[PDB]
């Protein structure tokens, strides 16, 4: 597993938790909802793949872009 | 133009900008290039037909993602 396939994914996580977020806030159209549903499928299954808990990698992800942001 | 298109277009435009400053701290792996390219593409496609600009566009994105961060 190289250091980037696990940031790539701890970043995905988080920017997943973000857009459902903001389907929770009323603000996607449709095909922003289907691509939250195809989304959440593919990470689960990537999540499983590498064997890293999606929990813990959304909460690294989070990090990952306050750095950025920063 | 339904406001939730605008807004789903707007949040997709600032989540690409935090995408492609993760691959410019090189943290992104091959796959991840792969979908900050064909979402460039597709992105620019959505931006020409709403009539909507990107950089503003991804300026209100951050607003919103801000709102929902907080």
């Amino acid at each position: 597993m190289d250091s980037n396939t696990v940031s790539s994914f701890q970043v995905d996580c988080f920017l997943w938790h973000v857009r459902k977020q903001v389907v929770d806030q009323e603000l996607g159209d449709a095909p922003f909802l289907d691509r939250l549903r195809r989304d959440q499928k593919s990470l689960r299954g990537r999540g499983s793949t590498l064997g890293l808990n999606i929990e813990a990698a959304t909460h690294v992800g989070k990090q990952i872009v306050e750095k950025i942001l920063k």
